[PDB]
DNA sequence: GCCATTTTCGCGGCTATTTTTTTACTCCCAAAGTTCCGCTATCAGTTAGTAAAAT
């Protein structure tokens, strides 16, 4: 039991926002590498459906 | 060219009963085929009326 551990709905809850995360900051990266950004406030580039 | 070693391939019990999942995204226009409402017109069925027949 030194070897095997407890992973509980706090940890997992964490990790599967993290992967959420990831795959808006894919998109986030890939539209602020336009350059176009005069118009362009964090509420249009984030998307919270993923 | 045979002897051994590494790599795939296929397998791992039977009946029941409780319960769906979830990201990602241009626009416009001209040309063409299809649909939905309205009207017509014909035929067949139904119904009302009247004469023909029978009591």
């Amino acid at each position: 039991l030194g070897n095997r551990r407890i992973r509980s709905v706090g940890e997992m809850a964490e990790n599967q926002f993290r992967v959420g995360l990831v795959r808006v900051e894919r998109a986030v990266k890939e539209r602020l590498s336009l350059g176009d950004l005069d118009n362009v406030m964090p509420q249009d580039l984030i998307n919270a459906k993923p």
